[PDB]
């Protein structure tokens, strides 16, 4: 039992785009710091993007000015626009509530796939 859900992956040739969408619960959502995730085999989700329920974001280095975040408090939806995409973003993406602390032990949703090919 989650309360989120991701789409909007697909497959890209590299320098192209997508727009992820995550529809989480309110009570997840509202008020909360939201936050993409990306897995690649192996390895653990590594937070990518984060922003507020006051808009205030935060991005990894590695995708600044590729990718943006942005939230609808109306819809309680989280999206990630994905722009200049390479290989190296090849990812299972998938948002939640950005906690205190680290985030091992949180459910997860069934993310959503993004590959950029090589």
């Amino acid at each position: 039992e989650v309360q989120l859900q991701e789409s909007g992956g697909g497959l890209v040739q590299a320098g192209g785009s997508l727009r992820l969408s995550c529809a989480a619960s309110g009570s997840i959502f509202s008020g909360n710091a939201m936050g993409w995730y990306r897995q690649a085999p192996g390895k653990q989700r590594e937070v990518v993007a984060v922003i507020s329920a006051g808009n205030s974001s935060n991005y990894v280095d590695s995708v600044k000015g590729r990718f943006t975040i942005s939230r609808d408090n109306a819809k309680n939806t989280v999206y990630l626009q994905m722009n200049s995409l390479k290989p190296e973003d090849t990812a299972v993406y998938y948002c939640n509530v950005v906690k205190r602390g680290p985030q091992w032990g949180m459910e997860w949703g069934k993310g959503t796939l993004v590959t950029v090919s090589s």
